[PDB]
């Protein structure tokens, strides 16, 4: 069978956040130490569609909405003290109008920007708490939603595109023809 949402939870805040890690320099591998076993050519599949919208999702997403969770980041400050508890009070207030594919990218990027953030200072210990709260939300805290919608397939499939348009060009006046009259 396909038995897909097997395990792409618990590793897919992992792979967007070494994405945006590896781009200051922090790694992930070392934040934790743990053995590290090798995976020179696995190979396997590596054929996963979400962490692409995902990834351009950060950057899209973070240019038309110059301010979305200003202030939710605000209220998640570090510290020895909450950690699920206030980010899931802040993160819930998220998917609260209704989990959508928009939605979804938000608290994406959300948890991993709380990871770059902690781990940008000298706390790369609270990585994988933040991300096993966001793995767990989606684990069966959003997956039957994921699903009823048409599933990653379709978050990207409808929105991401995969060169499928086959048009190229596509502009043409406004890709319309005025229809409002
Ligand atoms: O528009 C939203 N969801 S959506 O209507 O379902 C949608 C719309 C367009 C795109 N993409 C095309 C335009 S780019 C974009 C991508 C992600 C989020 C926003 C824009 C995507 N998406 O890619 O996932 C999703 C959406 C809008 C605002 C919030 C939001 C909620 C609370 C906040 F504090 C801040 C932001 C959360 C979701």
């Amino acid at each position: 069978m396909s038995m897909a949402m097997s395990q792409s939870n618990r590793e897919l805040v992992v792979d967007f956040l070494s994405y945006k890690l590896s781009q200051k320099g922090y790694s992930w591998s070392q934040f934790s130490d743990v053995e590290e076993n090798r995976t020179e050519a696995p190979e396997g599949t590596e054929s996963e569609a979400v962490k692409q919208a995902l990834r351009e999702a950060g950057d899209e997403f973070e240019l038309r909405y110059r301010r979305a969770f200003s202030d939710l980041t605000s209220q998640l400050h570090i510290t020895p003290g909450t950690a699920y508890q206030s980010f899931e009070q802040v993160v819930n207030e998220l998917f609260r109008d209704g989990v959508n594919w928009g939605r979804i990218v938000a608290f994406f990027s959300f948890g991993g920007a709380l990871c770059v953030e902690s781990v940008d200072k000298e706390m790369q210990v609270l990585v994988s708490r933040i991300a096993a709260w966001m793995a767990t939300y989606l684990n069966d805290h959003l997956e039957p939603w994921i699903q009823e919608n048409g599933g990653w397939d379709t978050f990207v499939e409808l929105y991401g595109n995969n060169a499928a348009a086959e048009s190229r060009k596509g502009q043409e006046r406004l890709e319309h023809h005025h229809h409002h009259h």
